[PDB]
């Protein structure tokens, strides 16, 4: 039984990236720029965090004693959050072809 062929887009790995900021902390400290304009709602996706915690130990455990050790819960959940968007929007925004 072999396998190379896989298909589905790049969303296997999108998982895997979003898990190596929990084994980081610089990630929770560090914050977007201004320039950015990233327009994150926390009690948005305040809860929709709680989810990806419970699945994530790495990322809870951590959070806990990175926060507020670190940052308010709700930074913290605006800087990781941050940085999982781009590895997502990648998926697509790297289509193929560059123009512009």
């Amino acid at each position: 039984g072999s396998s190379g062929s896989s298909g589905t887009n790049d969303e296997e790995t999108i998982q895997q990236q979003i898990l190596a900021l929990s084994a980081d902390k610089r990630n929770f400290l560090r914050d977007p720029p201004a320039g950015v304009q990233f327009n994150f709602d926390f009690d948005q996706m305040y809860p929709v965090a709680l989810v990806m915690l419970q699945e994530d130990e790495l990322l809870s455990k951590m959070r806990f004693a990175l926060v507020p050790k670190l940052v308010k819960e709700e930074v913290f959940w605006r800087n990781y959050f941050y940085r999982v968007s781009l590895i997502k929007q990648s998926a697509q925004l790297t289509s193929g072809p560059s123009s512009g």
